[PDB]
């Protein structure tokens, strides 16, 4: 019901997706730090969500702050540039990993929908960066599925 | 927000469902090609549904046609004609496959409600083609599901 | 559109979630037993949910009943009393199983607030039983994460 409530469970089921990707998928140990640092991002962005914000605050805020973001940009940089060009548009699957990140960036934009609704039913008492840092993971996760696709992805092709 | 914007994302976890069935079910090859043609139709949904209508449209549309509805219609005749008559209610699982069907099937019908929705807001801006297409695509994944079940369904039984 | 419809929906898709978890998560006899139950029930769910209340009904009526919601209860603190106490929150994942069930456990909370939503849309229409039935067993489906993790939970760390 509440717009908050709705955005924290959304970020559950994108984190959900996340950990399926990393129980089933098999990827290396460098993918694997990404994505384990991604599921603590995702718990943190709940806490975000689900707290209303206040002035002046006695306890240590649990806010996704701007340098997760800017996190989240550079490892876009850095996987993306040893990737080709793409010759035509991308169809979700390929590798068992690749497949399992497609199904998890498709929830995290679900989940950036809902980020982006709390705010706008809430203004002045939800943060925009929860929202922000998932605009972001979900471009990361379409990179890292290339990334797992050495052999190339899966391509649309025009209907004739 | 938008109501093409929500459709065109169901239709993406939609495909993103199908890929992880290829992926992870591992169908055979007849399967595979049919799938792999439901994925690019998708993607097409997808382009259709995001796209508001145009009069007198100077660049190709890429729009469902009812000749990708027809082909849906006639594969669920085809596949379903070589299966026993149901018993009882079918509860979705059974092999990995028929599982992995049934999870794509649900993320179809939920993807079919947004595009029925992208109509109802924009009667004379959205097709109504996605949305059909999407509708008799549930079905046909429901009997694709059967199809990956050799040895039986997962039946539901009554209470007592 | 019609908020029994998006519930039964929501209902099939959590039922989906469960056979995933049965297919690719091999679980042991016991907890397939389990599973295989809760899949009847949210058949029960979903038909309960589709069907409006009507005063003296003269077929058998399928409804949840509280003892569905008393078993759950149950299987909660059988389940849960051979478990350690948390050190930290629980990130989803670890095992295919318990990935796979937290995958399914965020998928009936989401079912839940669309079951809270059909009463709130026909107070004397809807039964409140298929939603307390879903907000007792995402809690069930945490504790057979847990139970699924012989060797501990992925856990959340603090920032720094």
């Amino acid at each position: 019901t509440d717009a908050r409530l709705v955005a924290y469970a959304d970020c559950d089921e994108a984190n959900a997706a996340i950990g399926a990707a990393l129980a089933l998928g098999h990827p290396d140990t460098q993918i694997t730090d990404v994505l384990r640092q991604i599921q603590n991002d995702l718990f943190d962005a709940g806490a975000d969500l689900s707290t209303p914000i206040v002035e002046n605050p006695k306890h240590p805020p649990l806010r996704i702050a701007q340098s997760y973001i800017d996190r989240l940009e550079g490892w876009c940089d850095a996987y993306n540039a040893g990737l080709p060009a793409l010759k035509s548009f991308v169809l979700p699957g390929g590798s068992p990993l690749s497949a399992l990140l497609h199904v998890a960036r498709t929830v995290v934009r679900r989940a950036e929908r809902s980020a982006w609704a709390a705010v706008d039913a809430h203004p002045e008492g939800v943060s925009v960066l929860p929202a922000k840092y998932l605009n972001r993971l979900s471009d990361l996760l379409f990179i890292l599925s290339r990334v797992a696709n050495p052999d190339g992805d899966v391509l649309w092709r025009p209907g004739g």
